[PDB]
């Protein structure tokens, strides 16, 4: 090809579209910082050295870099300063105000209250009496918060109590009352190309609580009647116009209540922790390809157009340690070599140390596979793990 993409980030998690770049015969770019994931800058052909969440600083570094495109994928940390160097350079993506608009709560909720695009709604309230004004247009049970550094409420004297307890702990003069929306979690992932929504994919969320709760594992197809999966399709293609998100790969944080679907956060890139991997699975593409070719200015839908008439269940979990602590010193995968076997990748070698998980930079490595349906994924990953064994000495 002979063409020049910057990638904005260089972690484990973004090597899908270093390589599809690779694969395609573009010329990488790693926008990063001193300590970056080494395979990534093994497939990286150039490294400018950049702070990608200061889209100030890589406005002015971008300049001398002779770009076709810029992409940014898994993380949020580069989003914005993507969205500058598209906006400045005229490379295709999404633009900045879109950017701002998914960052920025207020704002997000503002464009879905004007374009009706279902959300937990939500009032900046300033006294007792904007309070009651604002429970009018809002829906119980609801969440009292503070803006600078949570309360739920049941009843209206858990609001009174939740209020009085907020607003003399915060500095600001402001709370926010917010319906608390208590369903199924779920996501999806969706790709915009000239205005035109190509797909809206619904996908399981799997979640270890240790502090919060931390994303541990996605699936396909999610078990919903196909009801859900239209009203996921109606409210992420309405979202994507109401925020005017486009030339970007979405990713969509859901919530089912009483047969009626809610977008918690919406952001203009793929998702992570295999995301890209589970697109690729059910709709038989090439979706890294997809992102990458888009970003330098050509067209995505040459990888659309060969996707499979079916749709294939995958599934994908972060190998994970709970009772255990120490320094390894190898894993030992007896598993035999097999084509529904997407990925077996670890992440940790001898000399590294294995942390009683807590957080995701915690993951030991992650599996994917693919099969007719989730349960027979399911009893697949079962097997796979009990013949993956970590030693540690």
């Amino acid at each position: 090809d002979n063409k020049r993409l910057l990638i904005l980030g260089a972690g484990r998690g973004q090597l899908g579209l270093y390589k599809a770049a690779k694969e395609l015969g573009i010329h990488t770019i790693a926008g990063t910082m001193p300590n970056a994931h080494k395979p990534c800058l093994n497939l990286a052909d150039e490294i400018s050295y950049m702070d990608i969440s200061n889209p100030d600083e890589v406005e002015q570094k971008v300049k001398d870099l002779n770009l076709d495109g810029a992409a940014t994928c898994c993380l949020d940390t580069g989003i914005v300063s993507l969205a500058r160097i598209c906006d400045k350079e005229n490379l295709v993506g999404l633009n900045e105000e879109a950017a701002i608009m998914c960052g920025d709560k207020y704002k997000m909720k503002e464009a879905f209250k004007k374009y009706n695009v279902n959300t937990a709604r939500h009032f900046v309230v300033r006294n007792e009496n904007e309070l009651k004004n604002a429970l009018e247009n809002l829906k119980l049970p609801v969440i009292v918060k503070a803006t600078d550094l949570i309360y739920i409420a049941k009843k209206e004297e858990e609001a009174i109590d939740g209020f009085n307890e907020t607003m003399n702990l915060t500095k600001r003069d402001y709370c926010i009352v917010e319906e608390f929306i208590e369903g199924y979690e779920f996501g999806a992932q969706a790709f915009v190309y000239k205005n035109d929504v190509l797909f809206v994919m619904p996908h399981g969320d799997e979640t270890y609580m240790s502090h919060t709760a931390v994303p541990v594992g996605h699936y396909v197809p999610l078990d919903v009647k196909d009801d859900i999966i239209e009203k996921t399709k109606t409210e992420v293609k309405k979202a994507i116009k109401a925020l005017g998100l486009n030339n970007c790969a979405v990713n969509v944080d859901m919530i089912l209540k009483d047969n009626e679907v809610y977008i918690i956060e919406l952001t203009g890139r793929v998702g992570a922790n295999c995301l890209p991997e589970l697109v690729e699975i059910n709709y038989g593409i090439e979706y890294y390809k997809m992102i990458a070719s888009m970003a330098i200015s050509e067209n995505p839908l040459v990888f659309w157009s060969q996707k499979s008439k079916e749709n294939k269940a995958g599934l994908a979990r972060m190998i994970i340690e709970t009772e255990k602590s120490g320094i390894l010193k190898e894993i030992l995968n007896s598993n035999a070599k097999d084509d529904d076997i997407v990925e077996i990748t670890f992440f940790k070698e001898e000399n590294d140390e294995i942390k009683k998980f807590e957080n995701s930079n915690d993951c030991i490595g992650q599996i994917i596979v693919k099969e007719e349906t989730l349960d027979k994924c399911k009893d697949k990953l079962d097997v796979i793990i009990n013949n993956i064994n970590i030693i540690l000495k």
